[PDB]
């Protein structure tokens, strides 16, 4: 009955494969560097997302030859926590970062063991000034960082999660077949300039400039930050963003993802191919190209084999649940059922979905599905009811 989940999760899975959530890197030959772009989703404490669109560029500080990558991405897992004995405004951060996106150097040497890190930031957002110091270490063998940041000026005037991207991609793990694409370590020890502009949707933007390089045996990130046009009661200056990661692999949740996974893996081999992804998408009335199938897959394909295997699927859904979708995204999902776009999923509409999905349900079982979802009782599922169902 609560079999909204399987179908909900499959639609949600296609949504993930359809989005662009990683950190995309491209060569910037004119600068002998790289450029990057990506999106960050910040949960709003009471529901919703604050999106932050990043544009990035990096040039080497030295003249030594450096590595210019083919296009690829980094994939980041962050967990933010608090130190229970710390009385200052602070953030504990634990991060894992792995390169992927390409299918199957001398500075790299400096990163084979544990390397100490110092971070220093001065900022100014809407005239509100502040500093942050951070210290910890980096273990590139595993793409790992552990760091503790302190707001050295008192209360931080923006939420800590908005600073995470600004506060050392040289610590990411490149897999063996991609080592030639690691611009970040190749620029070391003398390092690189990293610049960004970061747009918070419906709000202000940050401009950052940082110098990242070895000082002694320590990897140091020194940063200036300027934010303008922030709304005094927006999510940023109003402090309306969640701090807590919310990282809850709830095991009955894993079992829910397995169920969705099986809708796609119809031969039961524990991997999803383009054939299989295509089949599910046509059933739902899309018509992706062979190339789009390869790109969708490549977006979550950690090993580069061209397929989404089961662990890669759990990792992707994990992230899809930790982050909040935008209205546009929840609407697009809704439309997968709302075939005529009137605002209402009718009994007939849900039938057409479930039937085309190969799901063997009766006009009686379909009726039960509506009832489970139909709060207001009109015999249909409207937008809000859909949202409640999907939570
Ligand atoms: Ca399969
Ligand atoms: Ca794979
Ligand atoms: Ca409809
Ligand atoms: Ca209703």
């Amino acid at each position: 009955r609560r079999k909204w989940n399987k179908t909900g999760h499959a639609v949600r899975a296609i949504g993930r494969l359809s989005s662009l959530e990683n950190v995309y890197i491209k060569a910037d030959k004119q600068k002998n560097g790289i450029k990057a772009n990506f999106k960050i989703r910040h949960n709003i404490e009471d529901g919703g997302v604050q999106l932050a669109y990043h544009y990035q560029q990096n040039t080497p500080i030295g003249d030594g030859p450096v590595l210019l990558p083919d296009n690829h991405y980094l994939s980041v897992q962050s967990k933010l926590s608090k130190d229970p004995n710390e009385k200052r405004d602070h953030m504990v951060l634990l991060e894992f970062v792995t390169a992927a996106g390409i299918t199957l150097s001398k500075g790299e040497e400096l990163f084979t063991g544990v390397v100490p890190i110092l971070v220093e930031l001065d900022g100014d957002v809407n005239g509100h000034k502040f500093s942050v110091s951070g210290e910890g270490e980096g273990d590139a063998t595993y793409g790992k960082l552990t760091l503790k940041f302190i707001c050295t000026t008192g209360k931080l005037p923006v939420p800590w999660p908005t600073l995470v991207t600004t506060l050392v991609q040289c610590f990411s793990r490149y897999p063996d077949h991609m080592k030639q694409h690691d611009f970040f370590k190749s620029a070391m020890p003398e390092g690189y300039i990293q610049e960004r502009t970061i747009f918070f949707k419906d709000d202000g933007n940050y401009k950052t400039r940082a110098e990242v390089k070895f000082e002694g045996d320590t990897l140091v990130n020194r940063i200036e930050l300027k934010g303008i046009d922030f709304k005094e009661d927006g999510n940023i200056l109003g402090h309306k963003l969640e701090y807590n990661t919310r990282d809850q692999l709830t095991e009955e949740q894993i079992a829910e993802f397995k169920e969705a996974f099986s809708l796609f893996d119809k031969d039961g081999d524990g991997t999803i191919t383009t054939k299989e992804l295509g089949t599910v998408m046509r059933s739902l009335g899309q018509n992706p190209t062979e190339a789009e199938l390869q790109d969708m897959i490549n977006e979550v394909d950690a090993d580069g084999d061209g397929t989404i295997d089961f662990p890669e699927f759990l990792t992707m859904m994990a992230r899809k649940m930790k982050d909040t979708d935008s209205e546009e995204e929840i609407r697009e999902a809704f439309r997968v059922f709302d075939k005529d776009g009137n605002g209402y999923i009718s009994a007939a509409e849900l039938r057409h979905v479930m039937t085309n999905l190969g799901e063997k349900l009766t006009d009686e079982e379909v009726d039960e599905m509506i009832r489970e979802a139909d709060i207001d009782g009109d015999g249909q599922v409207n937008y809000e009811e859909f949202v409640q169902m999907m939570t």
